[PDB]
């Protein structure tokens, strides 16, 4: 299926306030790393598609 | 350079503070993040297979 | 990256030839319409994602 | 209505014969992936429009 979130969306996500909700620093630092993972995967899919496209064109 | 698996997203726990984030909103957000990790993993898997097959065919 | 091609890739796509081939004008002009569908789909996803964002603000 | 073709239209498209025309395997297999993109876009749009109905209901 398609990807729900961009790395932009991950970063822009705001959460409402809740008394005794999750520690904001823990969630924020966690999503900081999740952002890096979205960027890596998005770039990895692009390079793989580019490799396929080059190989198909080679095959031609 | 991948830091997390979907397993790690699911297993991630957080402390609480008085001015915290709404826990349902976070958990419901991370449930979709898990879906995205697994979609990416499966998409990468299938692409690396298409690449291996094309390389076989180029020989 | 669940979408394989951009509209640019459709535009750039080249084919070799064979003896019992497909008519080049027919394929070409068909892909010129596929190109429009890719552009339309990309702009519709972009407009819908904007409606979703705005809705989160309200 | 602004989409010209359905994924099923892409599949059903026939091209006439041209001697030394385009390689059928290359065109067919290209269009197989175009099909997957029409299916993906159509699923995606539906899914975005559902989320919109969801946020309005909420």
């Amino acid at each position: 299926g398609a990807i729900i979130f961009s790395a932009k969306d991950i970063f822009e996500q705001e959460f409402g306030r809740e008394v005794r909700g999750y520690n904001k620093v823990e969630v924020d630092e966690f999503l900081d790393d999740v952002i890096k993972d979205y960027e890596t995967y998005a770039a990895l899919v692009k390079s793989l598609r580019q490799e396929i496209a080059d190989l198909k064109e080679e095959l031609t």
